[PDB]
């Protein structure tokens, strides 16, 4: 049987991860090509992953796919353009029966959708990365994440990673690459703060009308992130906490900046983002030093920087500030409660703002996207259906 | 023995001053441009009285008195004695001044009166901008009616950074202004020293002084000239949401617009958007109360919209001009959010003419003896 001439079922996870230098805006919708590059850290998948299962077969009459249980249009135009870059990167043995085969593909993720996390980019990734693990394509699989989400190419590497924006109008060196691995500052922490706000502006629509209506942007993308993208490099490759944390609140505040300089406007942040800033400037003056920074993606939800000797004391300062309607406030990872000091508690804010912050999840610094070898990690019944 | 008394209006800037280039003289980092609302509806009184009998400078504010050596005071004084003398025994006479408002801008009102009323009391003629924008810097765009620049000036010695009459109160007697007094929030940093803050902080400021500007104070003076709504109001708030854009871009952030500005900003382009032209314009200074610019044949309706968006608490909610009440259309009401108290009330205004020496109807603010009475 050797003599003879000539399915398969893969699951993997990824992280999600949060941008330091931010994303926003295209110079090329239809590739997904940034007007700036951008620089992530990717959070830990022993507490927030995307879990994707691929199966081809000669059996499946179509293409279906499925997230978190429900199926989904197979024809969506970014999904559409992941599955053609794949197949062509796959082309660029049993390599033809299996893209002969329709695909069948289920994901999931263990975020709350309160998160706001992006969803998209873990997903693309995990993608990207299980198709190539399903068709053997080796190397760099930014051109396939990308194309579903631009941000979701930062999610194919662990630790720091930076998206090139790329000089090329065909997108080939628009890539992501690492800068450092999970293990280069094991003692970085981050903490969601969910918020209890809330439709947000899609960030699709919404980035293409700041390219469109704000000078700011432009400005920006031209004369600031270039240099940015080397000192926030260099703080990183440095473990210098305090520059990082600044230039991370900087970038953050300077991208809304450029959604409010957007017409219409976009409005991310809301009283309660603005409380957190507030707290966390507030924090680190009484400390007289950086001691903690945030950062918000497209969502009123605060991302809080940390190293690991803060964590306790910050969700004491959160808890005082915002007191918790919930007694499973922390999820994630753990840390023991402290007592604030009275200095502390005196130069927070006299009148607290109980229930704005829901709940936080607690993580760390972690690697990139991970093959599963279990049977039971499938999300597909050996009928190629979900379970 | 003299006392006189006058009033001077508030002005809306709709290109915004944010940011100095010289603390002391107080020279903008960018001309603005504002609108002169009417003291029918908003404005401060002032009643300087000068005396032989007065052994020291006096000055109240609300029925309060103020330290009368505050820089900004001191500064304002101090040029309109300089001009005293030289148009010329009072010159080494002290003054009491008295002033009220019925404000919710103040500052601006407060100076471009505090000057208008010393120069009648002194004598002084010819523009005032010098010695207003000494005491504040939009103060001396309160000086004239209408539509009124501040031109930022070329001179590092200040003396051409001063305010001129674009176009007047009469230009354009269709326009309407409404300001929408947000529910009690805690206040943000304050302007003078955020607007410094910013200054060292935030390169979107510079970008958008040397670079937004200067093109948008033609777009606009010509939209004014023109009698353009649509561009006006366009302009108006691109450059509103510019100026809070490079607070956010500030380190440590000034955000002055709250949710309720925010969903304020949201009833403007939904309205707008119903109706499938620019209707309506936003604008906010360094506060999260909305100031709303439209046409006369827009009031009621925006009015009605303002009062189904956020019903209001109940205990009038239309405070100055009075336009009868309209119901909204099945339509509008659909295409809009509710937050109830979001607004406290409104204040519609037009726009209006410079300061005015008040007649001897009115009585001044200080009695006999040169004291509040």
């Amino acid at each position: 049987r050797e003599n003879l001439y000539f399915d398969l079922m893969v699951t993997c996870t990824a992280p999600v991860n949060i941008a330091v230098i931010k994303y926003w805006g295209k110079r090329d919708e239809a590739l997904i090509l940034p007007i700036n590059s951008s620089l992530s850290v990717t959070l830990h998948q022993d507490q927030l992953k995307t879990t994707t299962t691929v199966a081809i077969s000669k059996d499946f009459t179509e293409d279906r796919i499925w997230l978190n249980g429900r199926e989904e249009d197979v024809g969506q135009p970014r999904l559409q353009a992941c599955l053609r870059e794949i197949r062509r990167l796959a082309r660029k043995d049993t390599l033809p029966l299996s893209l002969s085969y329709k695909v069948h593909v289920a994901s999931v993720n263990n975020f709350p959708t309160a998160a706001g996390l992006a969803s998209s980019a873990a997903g693309y990734a995990c993608l990207a990365y299980t198709l190539a693990q399903v068709y053997g394509v080796e190397g760099d699989l930014s051109e396939v994440a990308r194309r579903g989400s631009g941000s979701a190419c930062r999610s194919l590497y662990g630790g720091f990673v930076e998206w090139q924006m790329g000089e090329q109008a065909d997108g080939k060196d628009s890539i992501a690459r690492q800068i450092a691995p999970e293990w280069h500052w094991p003692q970085l922490r981050i903490l969601i703060l969910v918020v209890s706000a809330d439709k947000q502006t899609g960030s699709t629509v919404g980035m293409q009308t700041s390219v469109e209506t704000s000078t700011l942007l432009k400005f920006r993308a031209e004369s600031v992130v270039p240099e940015r993208m080397k000192e926030m490099t260099r703080c990183i490759q440095e473990q210098d906490f305090q520059g990082f944390a600044q230039l991370t609140m900087k970038d953050s505040n300077q991208f809304h900046a450029t959604c409010l300089d957007t017409f219409p406007p976009i409005s991310y942040l809301n009283d309660t983002s603005r409380r957190i800033i507030q707290l966390v400037h507030r924090f680190n003056t009484h400390h007289g030093q950086t001691k903690v920074a945030y950062t918000f993606d497209a969502g009123p939800n605060a991302v809080i920087f940390t190293l690991e000797d803060t964590v306790a004391e910050f969700v004491a300062a959160v808890r005082h500030s915002f007191p918790p309607a919930a007694n499973k406030f922390l999820k994630g990872l753990q840390v023991a409660p402290v007592l604030l000091s009275d200095e502390l508690k005196a130069a927070l804010v006299v009148e607290p703002s109980p229930g704005g912050v829901q709940y936080i999840i607690a993580t760390q610094v972690g690697p990139g996207p991970q093959v599963l070898d279990d049977t039971h990690d499938h999300l597909l019944g050996q009928d190629g259906l979900p379970q």
